[PDB]
C-alpha cells in the first residue's frame, strides 16, 4: 500500500529513465539493431560505446518495455520500441536526441525552481544565448528544429475556407508546409512565408519540391517589424505560445496593420482547457517547455481574448478539434477580425 | 487524409511518457520548493503557496497542473490544491524521506544531473559528476559542508538490525566499520551484542555527525570514530570489518584497493562483510547502478564479479546470505575470507 506510494513516487520522480532513453536515441540503438546487431559486442562497436555500460544501459531499456531478450544475449525493439526507429512517422527518435534541437533545450528542465521562481526561460542560463538566437548562430540545431516542427498540415488547411482569400501570409510559417498545405487544398491562392535565416533556405527547397515555388514565396524578415506585405489571410502557427504576453500582442499588431480589409488573422495553437482529463500530461508538457525554453506559454480561449484586445483584434470563432496524424496532442484554429 | 490509429497513438503516448524530462524535474521542483509541506501547514490557495515558496504565482500554478496530472496533488475546491495520497510521500517528516531525495538543493538530486550526459557514461564508462560540478562527488562533497551534511542524512534511510542479525558475533571482539557513514551499521550491531566493540572509519564532517549521533543512542563508551582515508592502511585491525554501501562508490580498481586494506587489517580468524544489492525490482536495481556510473564509475556486481574482485585482494567468497526489509530494494551480505 505505502510501498507502491513509494515506487510511483521514486518512478515518478526518476531522471536516469527519460536519460536512459535519449541516450538510446542520440545511439541510435534501434536503428542498429534492427540493421542486424542483436549482441551487446556488435551493438558496442557500432554506437562506439563500452560493452559493459551498454549492456547495463539495455537492462533499463529492457526494465521499461522498451527492449526484450530474445534469446540469450540478443535484444529487439518491443511494440512501443519500434517508434525509436530513424524513420518512424512519429520522429520520436530526432525528438529525444540530444544532439538535436528539442532535447538539447530540455536540459533546460533542470533549473525549472529558477523558471517558476521568476516565469522566466532558463535556456540562455545554460547555452549563453536565448533559444532562436542560438539556432541563429548553429546550423546545425537550426536545421534540425526545422524538420522537427513538420512532424501534413491538412486538417488545419481544411478548417478555413478560402474562396475569396487571394493572399495567404505565413509569419513564422518554418518549412511552408501550412502555406503548402493551403495551396494544394485552393489553386487560387497565392502565399508568403515570413520566415527567419536558415530557414528561409529549407522553406524555399521544400516548396520547388512541392512543385509550388510558382504560388509560394518565402521572405526573410522580422515579424516584431512591419510585415512584408498584406493578405487576406494571415496565419500564426505555433508562433504565439513561443512568446511572452506582450511579445504576442506585438506581432498580433502587426499581423493587423497588415489585413486587407474583410481580411482575418489565423492563430493555429493548441489552447488548454480545463477538462482534457489523460490529456493534460501532454499539454503541461508542452507549456512547461514553452515556459523553461522560451518565457511563452500555453493560452486559455479568456487570455486569447485580452491578447486580442490588446492587439485591436478581437476572437470571431475557433474551429473545434483539430486532429494531426503524428501527435499526442489535438490543436484548433482561432479566427480574428479587426475589432 | 489524416489517420488516427489509437495503438500507434497509445504506444506513441507511452514513449513520450518514458522520454520525457519535465516529470521528474516537477516532481523535484515541488520537493525542493517544499510544496506539499507548505500546503500542509495551512497554505491552500495558490497566492499563499507562491508566496510562501517565493515562486511567480502564474508560474506556480502551472507547476501545479502538471502536478495534479502526474497524480500528487488534487484540486478539493476551485484553487485549492492538496497532497494525494502518493503526494503525501513528499512531505518532509514522511519516513522515507522522498521530500529530501528529490530536494535539487541537497546531494542526491543534485548529483542526479550527471545523468543529462548519459552517453559520456556510456561511451567512456565513468562518471561525469565531475564534468558538471567540478569536482569528483565525494571530493566536491568535503568542500561543500551542506552537501556532505546532506548526503549524510540522506543514507541513513530499520536502521541496520536487519542485516546485523544475518552475522554471529560470537567470536567477534572489535568491528570496524570502514566508511560507516553515522554508524547505524556499527550501533546496530553493538546494541545487538554487548561484548564487541566498533570503530567508525568515515571521512571529515561525517565524524562528527558519527560521534554525536552515537553519544545519543548511548554508545560513546563501545564505538569510537576515527577520521581517515580507506585507500590508506586501516587505523587499526579487526575480527570484522563491514564494508556497507561502500564498493559500489568504486571502479574494480579501486574496490580491490579497499579491500587489500581490510584483508591486511584482519585479525586471525577474522572476517570481511560485504552489504549490497547483488545484481542479479530491475527498475530500481538499473537506478542505483547507473547512478554509481554516472555519480562515481562504480556498479553493482554479481556474485561472480564479486569472486574476481575477491581473489585480486587475497580473499574468498566464503557465504552469501535476501535480507528483505520494507524497501524497494533488497540487500544482501557477502562473508570474505583470506585465501
Ligand atoms: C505539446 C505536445 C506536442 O505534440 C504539440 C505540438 O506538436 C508541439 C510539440 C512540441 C513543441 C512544439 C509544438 O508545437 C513547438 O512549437 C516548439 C517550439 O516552437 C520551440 C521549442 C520546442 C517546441 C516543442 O517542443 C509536441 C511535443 O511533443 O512536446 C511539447
Ligand atoms: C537500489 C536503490 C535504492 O532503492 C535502495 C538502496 O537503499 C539505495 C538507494 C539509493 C542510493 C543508495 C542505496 O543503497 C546508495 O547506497 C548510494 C550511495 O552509496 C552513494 C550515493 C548515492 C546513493 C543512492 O542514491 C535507493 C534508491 O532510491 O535508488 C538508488
Ligand atoms: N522574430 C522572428 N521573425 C520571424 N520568424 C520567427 C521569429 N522568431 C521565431 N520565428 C519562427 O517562428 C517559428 C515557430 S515554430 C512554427 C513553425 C510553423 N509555423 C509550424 O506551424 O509548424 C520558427 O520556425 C521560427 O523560425
Ligand atoms: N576515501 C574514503 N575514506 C573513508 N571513507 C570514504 C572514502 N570515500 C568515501 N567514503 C565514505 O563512504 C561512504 C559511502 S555511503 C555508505 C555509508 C554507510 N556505510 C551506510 O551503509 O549507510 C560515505 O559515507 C563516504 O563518506
Amino acid at each position: 500500500q505505502q510501498i507502491d506510494a513509494l515506487r510511483t513516487l521514486i518512478r515518478l520522480g526518476s531522471l536516469h529513465t527519460p536519460m536512459v532513453v535519449r541516450t538510446a536515441a542520440t545511439l541510435r540503438l534501434v536503428d542498429h539493431i534492427l540493421a542486424g546487431a542483436r549482441t551487446v559486442k556488435a551493438l558496442a562497436a557500432r554506437t562506439d560505446t563500452r560493452p559493459e555500460a551498454l549492456l547495463r544501459l539495455i537492462r533499463h531499456l529492457v526494465a521499461i518495455g522498451l527492449l526484450e531478450e530474445d534469446a540469450p544475449g540478443e535484444f529487439v525493439p518491443t511494440e512501443v520500441g519500434e517508434l525509436l526507429a530513424d524513420d518512424h512517422p512519429a520522429a520520436q527518435r530526432a525528438w529525444h536526441d540530444l544532439t538535436q534541437a528539442v532535447a538539447r533545450a530540455d536540459i533546460s528542465f533542470t533549473r525549472l525552481p529558477d523558471a517558476i521562481r521568476t516565469g522566466r526561460p532558463t535556456y540562455e542560463s545554460i547555452y549563453g544565448k536565448p533559444f532562436y538566437e542560438d539556432l541563429a548562430g548553429r546550423p546545425d540545431l537550426r536545421a534540425s528544429f526545422d524538420s522537427l516542427m513538420t512532424t501534413a498540415f491538412a486538417a488545419p488547411a481544411a478548417a478555413y475556407d478560402w474562396t475569396n482569400v487571394r493572399h495567404v501570409l505565413d509569419v513564422g510559417g518554418g518549412k511552408g508546409g501550412f502555406a503548402a498545405a493551403i495551396a494544394r487544398r485552393a489553386p487560387h491562392v497565392s502565399a508568403t512565408v515570413l520566415e527567419m535565416a536558415g530557414t528561409v533556405d529549407t522553406a524555399r527547397s521544400y516548396l520547388k519540391d512541392e512543385g509550388l515555388s510558382d504560388r509560394v514565396d518565402v521572405v526573410e524578415g522580422d515579424f516584431f517589424e512591419p510585415l512584408p506585405r498584406k493578405a487576406d489571410a494571415i496565419i500564426l502557427s505555433f508562433v504565439l505560445l513561443n512568446w511572452p504576453d506582450h511579445d504576442a500582442v506585438r506581432i498580433l499588431t502587426r499581423c493587423a496593420e497588415a489585413l486587407e480589409p474583410g481580411g482575418r488573422i489565423l492563430i493555429h495553437e493548441r489552447a488548454d482547457v480545463e477538462g482534457d482529463g489523460a490529456d493534460r500530461f501532454f499539454s503541461t508538457l508542452l507549456d512547461l517547455r514553452m515556459l523553461v525554453f522560451l518565457g511563452g506559454a500555453l493560452r486559455t480561449r479568456e487570455k486569447w481574448d485580452g491578447l486580442a484586445a490588446s492587439a485591436g483584434l478581437v476572437v470571431e470563432e475557433v474551429r473545434g478539434p483539430l486532429v494531426s496524424p503524428n501527435v499526442p496532442l489535438d490543436s484548433c484554429l482561432l479566427v480574428l477580425a479587426p475589432a
